[PDB]
């Protein structure tokens, strides 16, 4: 086995569905035991359909805004498994809005749950691998913000800006206790979030945006919850033990193409 | 003259002191009516110094996370000028501590600021700067954050961070309608806030820690306000009409050193 | 004046017609004392419209891939000027080919101009901008290589990657001798190139391809060689004393733009 | 098993030491029937190695520089594996030399074997990953040029900028066609090559030099030849089969830290 995550411990936020239930679906095919963390109901169904495949798969039903329940849901997760290995910050929201029509609502929802939720995850999360001499953290950017921008998606950029320098300076402070850190930034990825998105801008026809969208892409499919897995699971592994403060664009070359498709 | 900035109404946060005073001397120099925007006691003196220089300097002392007395202000400002032309955003705090020493205070105080600050002052001017069918705004980032970081910096990197997005993602909605957007990235740069931090790293000796950055820039010498001013007042002018949505790294060659 | 270029001494390569020609003017206009360098007998034509304007215009009508001609040529701008401050590289080709039809021929002509002429031009400057203890070089890269790509692109992108690597290690190697090195990428503009790019896309409507390329900037144009000239004459004034290493990209927003 | 490279052929330049070296036994310990294709003397030995391990490993000793022999390589390869679905080009030569006292002989040695050795096996291999249907080619740059630079590494950073540009270029180019294109950017790595620079700098005490190099990194340690292998393997692997047109920077934040 090239990877082996056999006795490691992962905490995945957003576990139970899109690019979060990707990450804890391969990190626990490749042995981690996982924990779904996730604000939806759906998390402990989630969880059992791993364990019905064979994986070693368990959920926390906890919203990451909330810093004194997290802090109690992972030291918890920690004390029953005697280590912490892995966090993966997929938890996200994806809500745009004209910068005009901004209201305080919007602004709160979208930083408090991409910005301070990744912050209160990681801030709980450190400890426990600082016990381990050993941890691996793997948050959840976007091309949009650092490396792209459309009109309507300021604060959602900005959050994700925000991620991208996080994850710089965490991986910096955290280099010398053999924490790393590093951001996947997702081009455009075929899930709930993508297919709500696509359904708002054309209610009549949904899949003739998300057509429009792949063929915007230069390998002519959007990615899928596998490939974001896929990545989380690389970057968690001994496969990626010299690889720390890095952002890496993973988008089929929608972001290369000098003209768009 | 290349650079002629006659006419045009330019308001600066942070323009009591550091780079925000740099920008706003800069601009007036050009011709600007400038307007330096801050919470300190010490912008009136600013404004003065820059009138008894024959410059066009106002002021107004207004604290940018307070959102209704921000957008008092630039609304009075748009009034009594008939347009607004340029935003400069170099208002911002550089408080560093360890990650897991970081209080709600600290997160607080730093986003507040350096975010929802320059958030808050985009928000007011843009209106105005749509009325004028013509807007240039300049952000101050860092390379703090999207360039490099050292420990101890988490929540300004993650500060810094927003302002790199928020600066992309506001050009591109604005590009249409002719506001131009764009962030410096300063390095090390002899300003209030570098001379403070250098006084907490060593109080018995701050020049000894000014003369250490010195000498791990390339160039050999810290950045200056009119470094940063210089950048601001050209991505303001006509030399940078098609020049939207970058982050320019001002810092000497600080980033580039291998080893 | 916030720009003063007064009897600074600038070569620009390329300065026949496009960007530099554009850079040139923007230098002249400041008062430099500017030497339009290329390879096409237009270069005196383009030096004497300038003149004409009441600027300080000369030419050399050399080719930038004779390390030893340009060598030459340089050695006497300034042996007459007394100094050499300002180097523009904004000579290129911009020819594309698809990867299996390149030809030695190909590869050869766009990494020599591309490469080696920037390579030479700034070999034979900074030997004479160390004399006056002040240099400043300004490389023409592009996006396509660095930040962006299309298919057919691989020699020209490969070039101008080069020219970005070049210029981060010549920034680092003289930051200590004052000589400040950037390189501008542009994005689409309005040049001679491009024009004849456009008529070759579509001969029966030109205009009609060059309208396409600006609705996919977000600014709705094409960048202009006074756009370039522009942001040449910034990074070689004063106001730019403190930038050295950067690649600054100038193209109306055309790279950031998720969807075009 | 999450990575299955069993039935897959491999091309790897430099082969023979250093971090080709480690590429190619990533790959066949993954399964992959590999063929080390490098100009040393070693390479042999290099390829009978990992045969003694269980591995399928092949070698070729031919110079990248030499287009036609490299070809007539590599097609031979193709029709004795009927197959060729991942190369690594890792062949690569470090001279430094200050800019003023390059010479001709320097140039052409840097930039044929990094830009045109990586072009020749980049030329031979793409109509055989068409006729496969599938191809990932990973390409060496380095931090030196894209991100960072020294005094004294003029044409290695422009060959390294070059593979930067062209590693994009060609992803675009060949993405519809299923050959995914992407760069390892390394950082100070335990190579030969690394080796070489260290006793250049230090005859008497290289291993002082390579500990001075260790401290600078975040992380504490050099790379290793594995953990290179490690991220071209990934690359060439189903779990990257979404990811092209990128440079990785693998350097244990030897480019993050800021001072
Ligand atoms: N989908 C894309 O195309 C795309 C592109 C760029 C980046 N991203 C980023 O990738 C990440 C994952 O997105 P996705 O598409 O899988 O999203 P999704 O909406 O499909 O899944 C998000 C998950 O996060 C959970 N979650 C949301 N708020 C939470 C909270 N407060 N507490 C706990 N759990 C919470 C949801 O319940 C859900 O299970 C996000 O950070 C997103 O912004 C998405
Ligand atoms: N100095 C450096 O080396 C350096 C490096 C990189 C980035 N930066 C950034 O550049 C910008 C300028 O920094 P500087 O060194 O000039 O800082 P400074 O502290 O010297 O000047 C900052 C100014 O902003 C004002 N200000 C702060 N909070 C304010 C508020 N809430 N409302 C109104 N005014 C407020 C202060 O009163 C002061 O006049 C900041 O965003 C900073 O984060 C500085
Ligand atoms: N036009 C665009 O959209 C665009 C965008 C990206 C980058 N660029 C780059 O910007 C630079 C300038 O482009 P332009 O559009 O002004 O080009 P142009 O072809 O319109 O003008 C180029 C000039 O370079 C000169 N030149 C060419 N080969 C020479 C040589 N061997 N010796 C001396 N002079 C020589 C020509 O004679 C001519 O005056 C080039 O590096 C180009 O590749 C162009
Ligand atoms: N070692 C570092 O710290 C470092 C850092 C960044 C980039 N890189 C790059 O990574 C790659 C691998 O470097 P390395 O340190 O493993 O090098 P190395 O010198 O340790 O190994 C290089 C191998 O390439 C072979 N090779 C060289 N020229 C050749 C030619 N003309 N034809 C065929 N084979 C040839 C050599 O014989 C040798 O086996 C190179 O492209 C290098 O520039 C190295
Ligand atoms: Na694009
Ligand atoms: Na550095």
């Amino acid at each position: 086995h090239m990877i082996n995550m056999r006795n490691r411990v992962a905490i995945v936020t957003g576990g139970a569905m899109g690019m979060g239930n990707g990450c804890a679906r391969k990190l626990a095919e490749a042995g981690a035991k996982v924990y779904l963390i996730d604000r939806s109901n759906l998390v402990a169904a989630a969880a059992q359909d791993m364990r019905e495949a064979g994986l070693n798969a368990n959920h926390v039903q906890v919203d990451i805004t909330d810093q004194e329940s997290l802090t109690s849901a992972y030291d918890g997760i920690a004390a029953e498994s005697g280590r912490l290995d892995v966090l993966v910050n997929a938890a996200g929201v994806g809500d745009s809005r004209m910068f005009l029509d901004v209201d305080d609502a919007h602004y709160k929802k979208v930083i408090d749950v991409n910005v301070r939720g990744t912050w209160n995850s990681c801030r709980a999360a450190v400890p426990h691998m600082l016990s381990n001499k050993h941890g691996r953290i793997i948050n959840f950017g976007s091309i949009s913000g650092p490396i792209v921008a459309d009109p309507g998606w300021t604060v959602y950029a900005l959050s994700k800006g925000a991620i991208f320098g996080f994850t710089k300076a965490l991986a910096s402070e955290f280099a010398g206790q053999n924490i790393l850190v590093n951001a996947i930034l997702p081009g455009s990825m075929d899930t709930p979030m993508m297919r709500a998105a696509a359904a708002d801008t054309n209610p009549a026809d949904p899949q003739s945006v998300i057509d429009e969208i792949a063929a915007a892409v230069p390998l002519k499919r959007l990615g899928t919850i596998d490939d974001a897995g896929n990545l989380a699971l690389f970057l968690a592994s001994d496969l990626a033990s010299y690889l720390t403060g890095q952002a890496i664009v993973l988008d089929g070359a929608f972001t290369l193409a000098e003209y768009q498709s």
